């Protein structure tokens, strides 16, 4: 209820149920949810602290737990394998629902991961002025992307002190329907949900699954590691810095090793943040997901 949502409640086959990015947030699949359309239910989960009704978590185990926990309640007939899949950091938590879920004795027939980088527990970053602000302006855009008002298209350097209120302010120009205060109050609970969700990422270090070769897997990659960040979409130290620690990375490579049965798919998305935008990348995660989950 405050983490479950149903986001296409049609069909008689086996939901999907897919998990939110570091955001929090799960707009973003609706989308996905209707092209793959009404025979297929589409569940996703979000994150606690949204609602502004609890303290958000920032631990990945603790919160798979929760997700996994509401799974085996709504689907007692544990002879129905699961469909799990997420974007960014939702991959992540699909990866540690299918481990949780195999600890308890389910199967998960499918995954699906969509850019979702390794999981490598080496980024070691405090806060400081240049996190919050590319933060603050991501929270932003997803608000933004949240009411179909705005697209990912800050400046570098600026102080999350001068930034917040000038987000409140293009947000309610661009016609978010709130006063100034409940904007930038719900800037700042989103902002301490992403920030919990980038430390429990950052922080998890992936357990093998008992079972590594059951789920069918696929993997879409955005088409360059080292353009997580679109350089003309982009500037500013934390930009910079993303960049350079995917540069030398090859995630898709990492999590193959964990997931053997493995489809991997290239995909043209300019960066990590085009996944679901690039029409080109989003066209073959609704094919493939049409194939995976209506038999």
């Amino acid at each position: 209820d405050p983490v479950f949502e149903i986001l296409q409640s049609r069909g008689r086959r086996s939901p999907a149920v897919w998990f939110h990015g570091s955001m929090g947030t799960v707009q973003a699949y609706l989308g996905l949810a209707r092209a793959i359309g009404d025979e297929v239910p589409f569940h996703a989960f979000q994150s606690r602290g949204l609602r502004g009704e609890d303290a958000p978590l920032a631990d990945l185990g603790e919160m798979a737990a929760l997700y996994t926990r509401r799974l085996l309640a709504r689907q007692p007939d544990e002879s129905r394998a699961f469909r799990l899949g997420g974007y960014s950091q939702g991959g992540l938590l699909a990866y540690e629902v299918t481990r949780q879920l195999q600890l308890a004795g389910r199967r998960v027939e499918s995954l699906v991961m969509v850019d979702t980088p390794y999981a490598y527990g080496d980024m070691a970053l405090k806060d400081d002025d240049d996190t919050d602000s590319l933060r603050l302006a991501i929270v932003y855009v997803n608000l933004l992307l949240m009411n179909g008002l705005g697209d990912f298209s800050h400046r570098p350097g600026i102080d999350p002190a001068e930034l917040l209120p000038a987000l409140v302010r293009a947000g309610i120009d661009r016609g978010l329907p709130y006063t100034p205060q409940a904007l930038g109050q719900l800037i700042e609970r989103h902002h301490r949900v992403a920030r919990a969700n980038e430390t429990a990422a950052r922080t998890y270090l992936p357990a093998d699954l008992p079972h590594p070769g059951q789920p069918v897997v696929h993997y879409f990659a955005r088409r360059h590691p080292q353009v997580y960040f679109d350089p003309a979409r982009f500037s500013g130290p934390m930009v910079e810095w993303t960049n350079r620690y995917f540069a030398d990375k090859d995630c898709a490579s990492r999590w193959q090793r964990h997931l053997p049965t493995w489809h991997h798919h290239a995909t043209p998305a300019v960066d990590h943040f085009a996944m679901l935008t690039d029409s080109a990348s989003f066209a073959a995660i609704v094919r493939t997901c049409r194939e995976l989950y209506l038999g």
